[PDB]
């Protein structure tokens, strides 16, 4: 059953694997792990290798090991990055170190995309009905993306698009939801729209929707196209400090997004108006979207499958480095490859 497994020093790393994996080259590197691209000999498919690095040293990098096998494990729509393999060179419990996640490489993603060509709008309408499709699933299953940007959608030469995470450790708040950027304590899913929302927007003009520099022109450069809150959304921000304060920032109006996406299909920007509204509880939900009229070439209710129970107990759980570890041997003693 157990495989063989060869040996090479890659960068600063040591990267321990089963004979499968050929030609391996780094790709990237970082904090939370590296990368290499590689050749499967078993499928003929080039596939990434993400090495987990220093996964048991502390309770929270064991918490986010486990964390992400589980997520990774559970993901299987063709919007969502998918695991092939999993795998570590220990041979039990006590010799139990290392991590490795394999997934089918993904060509490049939808910023370079962005940049090197400009977008028809079937086109467009391919790239986001394929997010929202994705989303539709991870929504389902509870899970939140929370960093939804231009570099976590692999996207090949058949603009097959998939949702991932490429983070190894262009900014994400360029994509941030209004109340993330105000470390609003309790936020959800609609946070992950918003991001949908700066994408699309991107998509249609070319360039970046909200620029921001800093935190606080991020507010700034939304506030101008959205406007200043009102009070039906001042009166759900019962906090005194807050309300007095951005009623001492000079007004902005709503601005009409017809008279800003000039030349968009019309569709697209009622969309868009939908999405990024300030307003979390009246953004429109993933579900929602793949139904609105600009995905009618796409649209198929009966082929937006929605994920099955995800048991999520254990992020509410305080545990060992050990039992973390111990759980994540289970996690991989148990993997299914798919078919
Ligand atoms: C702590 C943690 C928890 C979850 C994740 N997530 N979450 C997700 C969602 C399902 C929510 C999209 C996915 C991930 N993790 C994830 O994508 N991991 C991962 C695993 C293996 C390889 C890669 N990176 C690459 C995949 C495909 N092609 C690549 C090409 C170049 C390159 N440098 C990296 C990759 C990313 C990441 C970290
Ligand atoms: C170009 C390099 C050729 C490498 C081919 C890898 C084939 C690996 O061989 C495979 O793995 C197991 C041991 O690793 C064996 O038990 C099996 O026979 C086989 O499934
Ligand atoms: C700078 C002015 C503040 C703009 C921030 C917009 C407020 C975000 O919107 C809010 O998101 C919260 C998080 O779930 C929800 O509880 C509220 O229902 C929603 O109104």
């Amino acid at each position: 059953e157990r495989p063989t497994f060869y040996r090479q020093e890659l960068n600063k790393t040591i990267w321990e694997v089963p004979e499968r994996y050929q030609n391996l080259s780094p790709v990237g590197s970082g904090a939370y792990g590296s990368v290499c691209a590689a050749f499967d000999t078993k499928t003929g498919l080039r596939v990434a290798v993400k090495k987990l690095s220093r996964p048991f040293q502390s309770i929270i990098h064991a918490k986010r090991t486990y964390r992400e096998l589980r997520l990774l494990k559970h993901m299987k729509h063709e919007n969502v990055i998918g695991l092939l393999d999993v795998f570590t060179p220990a041979r039990s419990l006590e010799e139990f170190n290392d991590v490795y996640l394999v997934t089918h490489l993904m060509g490049a993603d939808l910023n370079n995309i962005v940049k090197c060509q400009k977008l028809t709008d079937d086109h467009v309408q391919f790239l986001i009905y394929q997010i929202l499709r994705g989303l539709k699933y991870i929504h389902s299953a509870d899970i939140i993306h929370r960093d939804l940007k231009p570099s976590n959608l692999a996207v090949n030469e058949d603009c097959e698009l998939k949702i991932l995470d490429f983070g190894l450790a262009v900014a994400t708040r360029w994509y941030r939801a209004p109340e993330i950027m105000l470390n609003w304590m309790h936020y959800n899913q609609t946070v992950d729209i918003w991001s949908v929302g700066c994408i699309m927007a991107e998509l249609l003009t070319g360039r970046t929707l909200f620029p921001g520099t800093d935190h606080i022109d991020q507010l700034k450069l939304i506030l101008r196209l959205v406007g200043t809150p009102g009070a039906e959304l001042l009166k759900k921000i019962s906090s005194e400090s807050a309300r007095n304060y951005i009623q001492s920032l000079t007004q902005m109006p709503k601005m009409n997004f017809a008279n800003v996406f000039i030349g968009a299909n019309p569709l697209a920007v009622d969309l868009l108006e939908k999405m990024l509204v300030l307003d979390s509880d009246k953004r429109i939900t993933a579900a929602q979207a793949l139904a609105h009229a600009y995905f009618a070439q796409y649209h198929d209710p009966d082929d937006e499958p929605v994920a099955d129970p995800y048991d999520q107990s254990f992020e509410s759980r305080d545990l060992l480095i050990d039992e973390w570890k111990s759980l994540t041997y289970d996690e991989v003693i148990s993997f299914v490859p798919p078919p």
